[PDB]
């Protein structure tokens, strides 16, 4: 048996949004509005405090005020809404997952009959058939692509695929796997509460995107673009964070719990957690790497930075993506990559990890659990 | 780069099944009582015929009078009751397959430190963080462990841990991988109705039961104790089956569709699936090799045994488990697995696999995706 050579790399990065733009400046007067909240002034308050202080300029939703007039129950607190929002998600989900994939297959160069693996994660509903096979579907892939289906994995998400995709890869000679990571807002929308600050906290965070890309080991000169290796995946429970992020998928939908000291955990823990990775490759300075860090919140971000002693251009790309995105759970760290491999291109610099040789692509979430990869830039 | 060179080997099969055993003889008597639908005395004629030819003697379940006289909505067709069957599938998905898992981890002698990947598999309801976090914890593995959580895959799934457990083994050197199926009729249990007799199939079919495996590559002599190598892994949609397998994660709970074309469909096109696998072999005859088939219902196993023209004989440990457990999704295969290698070492047999050197795992479920593995036996 003929297993391939090199390591999984990323061979083309695609992304995706819906087109209506809610800026966050003004979010919280269409977010009490559609909810029928006008009347809550003082929560109004704090949640245009949380909004200001988010770090996000605007995001991308499906969710307009026509879907949820259409959808009344959506726009209830605790009533029954599970079924309108699976109704949007699930047809959703692999639509928006359909153009960043192709976006992604294009710039890949290659035709969409090579794929012969496809890893999706979404939090955003579940279904069966899964948003895997409705991927596939949509872009008419060999009937035979292998799949793995990442039904409600959160944050991490992201980096569980790649983690995912790199055993895909490696294990099968000319496999070139299609991933997809694709998260729009339907099941989480909540109206705002007094009694839940977590939900306003990610009524203020998530947004919606779809990034996709290509992984393949082997990559067969002057016909594909290497823009990053993969050289370890791993993951690690943090010590003393049972119950830190918890996710319930209820007849209201899918209700979150988020202890305050979420970035804490992470922050206190981060460097233990690239323990592993940064001894396989005699552990270079942190400032000598590229970050390609899930923009949760910007507590996360500002904590990791102040923690690991980070110069305040590594966090950039996250900070960037938060910016004009929002937070999109599995898609966003994705979308980091795609920044730093693009603002590399656009900056003539040498490596397509902002100049850097290594870097790490790490996501968070529910366990406490922090999904770390080791990757290596491609020289430009 | 070390990477193993041998084939991704089971090691070890564990299984569990909660204690509460429900005759198929009388399961119409005790499911129309708690169902309060005594005065539907046509539908229990029509459900005690599904009952007597479903091929199913007795199924194990968590679900007892008393859990289901706490949680009254379960008993109802189609209001909400989505909290109660998740409040019971979260809490006991994770606990049978530590059951099957520590049966397992017995049989391979290893100590559970030794566990680098966990790869989990069901239906039964959804949670954050997963199932997979949750055996992970019971079971106190590294915090580090690597893990591939499989939600809503339906009877398919429990070719595709496998499948995933492949990739990982062999491109990990000194991985094992903690594999574990499991499946609680939570979420599935409906109440019977004049207008759904997809629910009166699934109620005369689906029963409890987890299934655990260690996965890994390059055996260590006299120390593991190889029992079935895995030699290929891939999957197939089949032609014009499309929305034949439908399951929706509702209000009311797991709501899903089978269309009267599903045996059919999987027997028309079964040696087209197994067209790959085979020549990869050689083309051996079917009846020189063991089978491993999800035993989905009576009428799938008849008539891939007509179509391929098996003897009788060939599908009897899939009988065997179908007549003990009954339909239990994901874990099914496993069992029949664990069947097919505690006959060959009752009957002190050539092989593992019966006698027979190569054998297929074949799982069924939405899509129409049939997931087929290509086993190798060990000789004894």
């Amino acid at each position: 048996v003929i297993k391939p050579d090199g390591p999984a790399t990323i061979l083309a990065i695609g992304t995706s949004n819906p087109t209506n733009i809610f800026e966050q400046s003004t979010y919280p007067d269409f977010f009490f509005d559609v909810t029928n909240c006008n009347d809550k002034t003082e929560l109004k308050k704090k949640f245009q405090r949380i909004c200001d202080k988010s770090g996000i300029k605007k995001r991308h939703f499906h969710l307009t005020d026509e879907i949820l007039r259409k959808n009344p129950s959506i726009c209830k607190f605790k009533e029954a809404s599970l079924d309108p929002r699976q109704d949007i998600a699930v047809l959703e989900v692999p639509k928006l997952a359909k153009e960043a994939a192709i976006s992604a297959i294009k710039q890949w160069g290659q035709p969409k009959s090579k794929i012969t693996h496809l890893v999706f994660a979404t939090t955003s509903g579940v279904d069966m058939p899964g948003a895997d096979f409705q991927l596939a579907k949509l872009l008419g892939l060999r009937p035979t692509v292998k799949r793995v289906m990442l039904y409600q994995q959160g944050c991490y998400a992201g980096a569980t695929v790649l983690r995912v995709a790199k055993d895909l890869a490696e294990n099968n000679k000319g496999a070139r796997v299609l991933v997809a990571c694709s998260e729009v807002t339907a099941v989480t929308f909540r109206a705002p509460s007094e009694t839940h600050l977590d939900g306003l906290v990610g009524s203020a965070l998530f947004g919606d995107g779809a990034a996709a890309l290509i992984v393949g080991s082997d990559p067969v000169p002057q016909e594909e673009k290497p823009l990053f290796e993969i050289h370890w995946a791993g993951e690690a429970v943090l010590p003393d964070s049972d119950g830190a992020i918890n996710g319930h998928l209820r007849e209201a939908g899918l209700i979150f719990h988020l202890l305050k000291d979420v970035p804490g955990l992470i922050s206190k823990n981060i460097d233990k957690v690239l323990a592993e990775p940064l001894e396989y490759v005699h552990f270079p300075s942190y400032n000598d790497m590229f970050w390609a860090v899930h923009p949760g919140g910007p507590a996360i971000l500002d904590q990791i930075e102040a923690k690991l002693g980070l110069s305040t251009d590594k966090m950039q790309a996250s900070r960037d993506v938060l910016a004009s995105y929002g937070n999109m759970s599995s898609a966003s760290v994705l979308f980091v990559l795609d920044q730093i491999r693009k603002n590399s291109e656009e900056l003539h610099l040498p490596t397509t990890g902002e100049g850097f040789e290594w870097g790490f692509v790490i996501g968070f979430g529910p366990g406490l659990t922090v999904e770390t990869l080791l990757l290596r830039s491609i020289n430009i």
